[PDB]
Formats: structure tokens, sequence, C-alpha cells
């Protein structure tokens, strides 16, 4: 299998546009939540998020890498916004378990990457 996934949460990934101060659908225009999973690649001691929509289309809404530099902010019980380089990946969740599970793996990444 492609690398070793960490966790999986239900949410509609969102990309912030500091240029205009607001959020913006990471993937394409349409929306309908997405199954985002984290990738645990210890071969290089690095992590990366990967999520796709929940429709026959199957499109990745998130595909970035996190390495001892991003720290989950968690705006609300059902939201996770982190600042990596210059962008912001604020994904909106649908259920408590989603936002809770998502941070589960992630938190592990930021912990095995930072120290």
């Amino acid at each position: 299998m492609s690398e070793t996934v960490i966790c999986s949460s239900r949410a509609t990934v969102m990309l912030y546009d500091d240029g205009n101060k607001r959020w913006l659908p990471a993937g394409t225009g349409p929306q309908a939540f997405s199954r985002v999973q984290i990738y645990h690649n210890p071969t290089a001691n690095s992590f990366r998020v990967v999520g796709r929509k929940m429709q026959p289309d199957q499109q990745v809404v998130i595909n970035c890498a996190i390495v001892r530099g991003v720290k989950y902010n968690q705006a609300t019980p059902n939201f996770h916004q982190w600042r990596d380089a210059r962008q912001v990946w604020g994904l909106n969740f649908g259920s408590k378990e989603d936002a809770a599970q998502f941070a589960a793996g992630m938190a592990s990444a930021l912990e095995a990457l930072e120290g």
C-alpha cells in the first residue's frame, strides 16, 4: 500500500486566502465533505495529509506535507486549521468523532516530527 496512513476523518477541507482574508474550497468548487487521511512516512521522517471527496467523482481536496512545522489550531470542535508555509488548510468536519479522529493521527505526526 502507498505509505502508511495515520488516521481518517470526515470533513470538507478548506483553503484560506490571506490575500482576501477568508476561506476557499481546497479542491475544486463543489463541496460535500471529504475523507482526509494522514500519511506516516518514517522513511524520511515526514508527514503529509491526503483527502478526497465522498462522491463517484473522487477528487483529492487536500494533498500537502507536514514536517515539524505545522501545529493544529482547531478553530472549533469541528474544524482544523493549520498554517504551514503561507497558506492555511482549514477543513470543516461534520461529526465530533471526525474532528476528534483527525487530530488523533495528525497530533501523532507533529509529535513524531517535532520530537
